[PDB]
């Protein structure tokens, strides 16, 4: 079962996924690594190889900080690397159904963490269910993260920044240039990605060099517009310096920064990266996607306002829970293993832990905002305030802000509210549900039986994984068959939205609307 690329042959493995076949080709090259001299560089191309590659395991996660704060803890520990670090980690993965599809529809994946972490080995991004169940194909690849893969010296291609974007671009490329020999159809190829990685998909569709190296894009929980999502060029340059300091690499000459950023060990690059921000958060993208010039050409805020982007569909959506996850890394009085009833002193104080740089008329606004209570009696009013406080700024505002922004330009727009709180999900109940665990459903981790999903479940996901294969293939997300609630298109008059779970499916109109007014009109003045 060897298939030959443009840069030489590649050996993958067979997989029985539901009394079927599905082919893995794991851990293929698409650049050289980024090593040595090439480090903060742009990815460059791969030279060509006489061997058979060997594609059957995960290859090297890209350098990176893990999450150390619940040691033990399957909830935080799924994210983390499965696979050995190394600043060796610019390979991709590829699930084909068996037997080879002609002209299957291709489904790439760009997975989140912030841009400082990630990888496509997570058993959550497990392509072969999606392979074997909808007969796409599935491309997953690694990017640099981090300082490693955003350092930013504008305008110095030593250190240009973006350099992951670059890498992802670069994967992209692959896709288009060698998915037709593993039977994918180079036309048909849908970005989809949860997080950070979502944010990535929206650059796509700004990046020019992207245009032509993708048809359709999927954004979970994540859009450039974020407020996390894009790096001001001043504080790249004050991170990129701060960094150099702390290492002892700070020098007049801006290159020979970087080549002395370039003997050290990545430990010690990835232990300043911290403090290179003054005051951090659990939301800090300490090193992330700024406007180089090079793959962004301007704040991507007036490239989405003024309508210079791919032209193309989007299915958009959230989580019902996007910011209760943070408020265990960090916030006064919260934590995983009680319900974290916290006072008003304590929302105040979890105020200055989430909007640390922000004026005290600026938290005293959110304050206001948010505890018109319903019932003041309601013991958890503060709680829950301070979790949508996080989901709405940092996710469900921004995301519903790209979508009416994209579809006022004449395209179709799909926008999804993620409401179901998995049963296994080892999180505390309080916690509802939370970044990152509709991934499992997409992925169609449900449809195995032989786990503990209900079989409420099952449907669900099976039903989400038709949606988004229907999307990727045809451009629109409907189950066509089951007698399924359609989903209608969002547009910027009646925003329409579709409810995922497992009780009923329902359209809704003009999701979070008063919290997103003040977000996204009074908010940004303050
Ligand atoms: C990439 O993957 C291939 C394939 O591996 C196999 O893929 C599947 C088909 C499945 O069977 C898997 O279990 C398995 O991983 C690798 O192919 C192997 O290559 C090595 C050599 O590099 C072979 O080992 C040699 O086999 C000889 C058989 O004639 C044997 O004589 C060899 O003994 C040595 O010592 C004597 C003593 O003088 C010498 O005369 C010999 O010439 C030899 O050096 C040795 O056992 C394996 O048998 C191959 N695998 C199979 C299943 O046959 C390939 O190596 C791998 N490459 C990389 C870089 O990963
Ligand atoms: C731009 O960076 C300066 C300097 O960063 C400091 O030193 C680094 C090595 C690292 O340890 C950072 O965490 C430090 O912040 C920032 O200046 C500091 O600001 C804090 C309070 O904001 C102050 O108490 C320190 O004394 C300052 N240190 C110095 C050397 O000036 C500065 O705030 C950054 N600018 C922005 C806009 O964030
Ligand atoms: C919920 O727990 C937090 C966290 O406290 C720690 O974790 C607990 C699960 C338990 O193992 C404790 O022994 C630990 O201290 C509590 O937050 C602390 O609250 C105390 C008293 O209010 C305060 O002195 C500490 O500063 C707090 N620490 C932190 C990190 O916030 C919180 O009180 C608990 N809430 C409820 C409703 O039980
Ligand atoms: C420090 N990080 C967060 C921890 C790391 C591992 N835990 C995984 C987890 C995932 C979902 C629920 C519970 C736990 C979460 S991060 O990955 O570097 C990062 C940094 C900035 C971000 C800004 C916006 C959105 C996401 C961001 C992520
Ligand atoms: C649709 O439903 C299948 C089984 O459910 C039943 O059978 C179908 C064919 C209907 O005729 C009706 O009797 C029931 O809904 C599932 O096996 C199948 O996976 C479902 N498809 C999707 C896309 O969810
Ligand atoms: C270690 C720990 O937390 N254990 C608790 C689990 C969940 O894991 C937490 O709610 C989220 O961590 O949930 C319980 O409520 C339960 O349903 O029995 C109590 C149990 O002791
Ligand atoms: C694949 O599909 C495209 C249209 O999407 C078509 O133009 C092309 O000829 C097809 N090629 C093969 C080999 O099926
Ligand atoms: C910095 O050093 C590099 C080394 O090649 C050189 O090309 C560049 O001109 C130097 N810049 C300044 C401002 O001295
Ligand atoms: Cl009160
Ligand atoms: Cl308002």
């Amino acid at each position: 079962i060897i298939i030959a690329t443009k840069n030489g042959k590649v050996r993958g493995m067979q997989l029985t996924v539901f009394g079927g076949t599905v082919t893995a080709f794991l851990g293929i090259p698409y650049a050289q690594p980024p090593l040595g001299r090439l480090r903060f560089k742009k990815p460059q191309s791969l030279t060509k190889w006489s061997d058979i590659w060997n594609a059957t395991k995960y290859a090297n996660s890209c350098c990176q900080n893990i999450d150390q704060s619940f040691p033990g803890f399957h909830g935080s520990e799924m994210w983390n690397p499965n696979t050995d670090l190394s600043e060796d980690c610019l390979y991709l993965n590829v699930w084909i159904p068996a037997p080879k599809p002609k002209n299957a529809t291709v489904l790439i994946w760009i997975y989140g963490g912030g841009f400082q972490t990630g990888t496509s080995s997570l058993h959550v991004y497990d392509g072969k269910f999606l392979a074997r169940v909808e007969r796409v194909i599935v491309v997953s690849m690694n990017y640099r993260v981090g300082a490693l893969g955003f350092l930013a010296l504008p305008g110095n291609p030593e250190a240009p920044g973006n350099m992951g974007l670059f890498d992802q671009q670069l994967a992209l490329q692959w896709v288009q240039k060698n998915i037709a020999a593993f039977g994918g159809n180079p036309k048909s190829v849908t970005l989809f990605g949860e997080s950070a990685g979502a944010a990535s998909v929206s650059l796509h569709l700004l990046s020019p060099g992207s245009h032509s190296l993708f048809t359709r894009a999927i954004l979970q929980s994540g859009s450039f517009n974020a407020p996390w999502a894009v790096t001001s060029l001043y504080e790249a340059r004050n991170r990129t310096l701060n960094l150099a300091k702390l290492t002892g690499c700070s020098r007049e000459n801006e290159t020979e920064i970087i080549k002395c950023l370039r003997n050290k060990d990545p430990q010690e690059i990835l232990l300043n990266e911290a403090f290179v921000v003054p005051y951090g958060t659990p939301l800090s993208v300490n090193f992330g996607p700024t406007v180089d010039g090079d793959f962004l050409t301007d704040m991507p805020d007036i490239l989405l306002e003024l309508g210079q982007f791919k032209k193309t569909q989007i299915l958009v959506g959230v989580n019902k829970d996007e910011g209760t996850a943070f408020l265990v890394y960090g916030a006064p009085g919260f934590s995983k293993d009680n319900n974290s009833i916290i006072t008003r002193k304590e929302f105040q104080e979890g105020l200055k832990i989430f909007f640390p740089g922000v004026s005290e008329f600026g938290k005293e606004s959110i304050l206001f905002h948010y505890t018109d209570w319903v019932d003041d009696q309601r013991p958890e009013n503060y709680r829950e305030a301070l979790g949508d406080v996080v989901g709405d700024y940092n996710f469900i505002c921004p995301a519903l802000e790209f979508t009416k922004k994209f579809s006022e330009w004449g395209n179709n727009a799909f926008f999804y509210y993620f409401e179901h709180r998995s049963s296994k999900l080892p999180w505390p109940e309080w916690m509802g549900v939370m970044h990152g665990y509709e991934i499992e459903f997409v992925f169609g981790l449900p449809l195995e039986r032989r786990d503990q999903y209900t079989k409420a479940e099952e449907i669900l996901s099976r039903s989400i994984v038709k949606r988004w294969a229907n999307f990727a293939k045809y451009g629109n997300p409907q189950e066509t068959q089951n007698q399924s609630t359609s989903w209608p298109v969002f547009k910027s008059t009646e925003q329409k939205y579709l409810t995922l779970n497992t009780e009923s499916t329902r359209i809704m109109t003009k999701l979070r609307a008063q919290q997103c007014r003040f977000w996204t009109s009074f908010f940004p003045k303050v």
